[PDB]
C-alpha cells in the first residue's frame, strides 16, 4: 500500500500541478494575517515524495486546506476561488477513480501498450452502450445503479460516461444486429475489445518492473 500510495499520489499531484499555475500567489503579507494553516502544491508534492501521508484522507485534507486558504485570502466569490474549487474537485475526482478500481487507475495513468486491455479483479462487466448522437460502442462497466450505468468506452479518448440502462446491451448480442456507424474509430474500439477479451482468456495480467 505504501508503495502504491506513493505512485498513485504522484500521478495525482502531477496532474494537479499544471492547472494550478493559471498565478500571483498566496504570499502577500496578509497571508499570515487571514490564513491559519499554510500549504501550497510544492509542499504537498514534497510530502508525497517523503512519504509523509499516512492515508489518502490526509492527502485530501491538505488539498482541502489549500482550497480553504485560497477562499479566505481572495474571497469566496473571487476568480481564484473558482479555479481553486475546480482544482480541488479534480483532485478528489482522481481519488474517487482510484477507489473505483486501483488497477484501472494505474493503467489509465501509466499507459503501457494496450493498457485498457489488461484484466482487473474482479473482471469488469462488458457492454454495448449508445450515447445520444452515437450508435453502440463497446465499454467496461465501472459501477451502476438501477437506472444508469457508469462506463468507460473502448477506443479513442476512452470516453467516460453515464448511460441510461435502456441504452445498454449485453456484450453477447450479435454486433451485426444493432445500430452503429462502422467507422474506422468504431472498428478500432472493437479490435481493442477483442484484445481485452483475449487477455482475459489468457490470464495475461499487467506486470510491472
Ligand atoms: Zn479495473
Amino acid at each position: 500500500n505504501k508503495q502504491e500510495m506513493g505512485t498513485y499520489l504522484r500521478f495525482i499531484v502531477s496532474r494537479m500541478k499544471e492547472r494550478a499555475i493559471d498565478g500571483k500567489d498566496s504570499k502577500h503579507p496578509m497571508y499570515r494575517r487571514l490564513v491559519h494553516s499554510a500549504v501550497d502544491v510544492p509542499t504537498i508534492q514534497e510530502k508525497v515524495n517523503e512519504g509523509k501521508y499516512r492515508s489518502y484522507e490526509e492527502f485530501k485534507a491538505d488539498a482541502q486546506l489549500l482550497l480553504h486558504n485560497t477562499v479566505i485570502f481572495y474571497g469566496a466569490d473571487s476568480e481564484q476561488a473558482d479555479i481553486a474549487r475546480m482544482l480541488y474537485k479534480d483532485t478528489c475526482h482522481e481519488l474517487d477513480e482510484l477507489q473505483l478500481c486501483k488497477n484501472c487507475f494505474y493503467l489509465s495513468n501509466a499507459r503501457p501498450d494496450n493498457w485498457f486491455c489488461y484484466p482487473c479483479i474482479p473482471n469488469h462487466e462488458l457492454v454495448w452502450a449508445k450515447m445520444k448522437g452515437f450508435g453502440f460502442w463497446p465499454a467496461k462497466v465501472m459501477q451502476k445503479e438501477d437506472n444508469q450505468v457508469d462506463v468507460r468506452f473502448f477506443g479513442h479518448h476512452h470516453q467516460r460516461a453515464w448511460i441510461p440502462s435502456e441504452n445498454i446491451q449485453d456484450i453477447t448480442v450479435n454486433v451485426h444486429r444493432l445500430h452503429v456507424k462502422r467507422s474506422m474509430g468504431w472498428k478500432k474500439a472493437c479490435d481493442e475489445l477483442e484484445l481485452h477479451q483475449r487477455f482475459l482468456r489468457e490470464g495475461r495480467f499487467w506486470k510491472s518492473k
